[PDB]
């Protein structure tokens, strides 16, 4: 599986308030970063995720967590180790599962990115 929109939207909102660099808020424009789409095959961002939960494009809580996982992995792949953005992405990788759990989502610890 069921998509819990309340718990998934909460989850997204929490990740929104913790994104101090606003690096996850919006899709990366090719006008700003023309190499981005050459490097990243599956762009995802918290606005698209929000829209996808609202419209029921996501089948389950788990797909929502995977979309957030994809989002973080994109940032860790695209950004250079050491930069503020790579550090914020590393921080996001280490906390997002506890943000999910704090919003009452079930987390498969062994399987999760």
């Amino acid at each position: 599986g069921t998509l819990d929109k309340a718990r998934c939207l909460a989850f997204v909102h929490q990740l929104w308030d913790k994104d101090k660099l606003k690096m996850f808020h919006h899709p990366i424009s090719a006008a700003e970063l023309p190499d981005y789409h050459k490097v990243i095959n599956y762009p995802v961002d918290l606005s698209t995720i929000r829209q996808g939960i609202e419209s029921g494009k996501y089948d389950s809580d788990a797909d929502v967590q995977n979309a957030v996982a994809q989002m973080i992995a994109n940032a860790l792949e695209y950004n250079a180790k050491g930069t503020e953005w790579h550090q914020q992405a590393l921080s996001f990788r280490s906390i997002y599962l506890d943000v999910a759990r704090q919003c009452g989502l079930s987390v498969d610890d062994d399987a999760a990115y």
